[PDB]
């Protein structure tokens, strides 16, 4: 699979996870500096979405769109991850009052972008992780997928919560 950015074309790094495959436990960092293992123990779902950067207006409407969920759908674990730092991360989301989600950072390893294969190639956004969301269920099998086309797009919340459904 491509990813478009206006007159850009990405090829995606990292290795290609597949709907019906165990998802990988990453190493993250949180807003504390914290190392912090991706994957939830016993939630019945696990919402995973990666972005570019948290700086970017339509990246700030797809934390935003998160940050509503986590308190619309406690039974139900999402997390954000961008190449942000820590700090910049944390200034963006004090600033919006995204306080409930949890956002996570891929600048140490970028183990996410290389086991869930959303590492931007060469290009502009090149080392950037690709607009993305997983979906894994109580086993932390991979139920859905989406791999935004146009990263300019948002990506598709009505897909998303037929399946949290
Ligand atoms: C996340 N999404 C985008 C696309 O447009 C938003 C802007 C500006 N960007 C730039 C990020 N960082």
């Amino acid at each position: 699979q491509k990813v478009t950015f206006k007159e850009e074309t990405y090829q995606l790094e990292g290795k290609a996870l597949k709907v019906g495959d165990k998802a990988p436990d990453v190493k993250l960092v949180n807003g504390d500096l914290q190392e912090v293992n991706l994957l939830k123990q016993g939630v019945r779902f696990q919402v995973v979405s990666a972005l570019p950067s948290l700086t970017g207006s339509v990246c700030l409407l797809q934390a935003k769109h998160f940050n509503e969920q986590t308190g619309k759908l406690p039974s139900v674990s999402f997390s954000v991850i961008s190449m942000d730092l820590p700090f910049s991360q944390g200034q963006i989301a004090g600033a919006e009052g995204i306080k409930d989600l949890r956002i996570l950072s891929d600048f140490r390893y970028k183990a996410f972008g290389e086991n869930y294969g959303v590492l931007l190639g060469k290009g502009s956004l090149q080392g950037l992780l690709a607009r993305s969301v997983f979906v894994l269920d109580d086993k932390g099998v991979v139920i859905y997928k989406e791999i935004v086309q146009n990263i300019l797009e948002e990506p598709n919340y009505e897909a998303l919560l037929k399946v949290l459904k």
